């Protein structure tokens, strides 16, 4: 956690 990647685009969420 922290981090979810779709389509390429990173998101780190926490």
């Amino acid at each position: 956690r922290g981090k979810w990647t779709y389509n390429g685009i990173t998101y780190e969420g926490r």
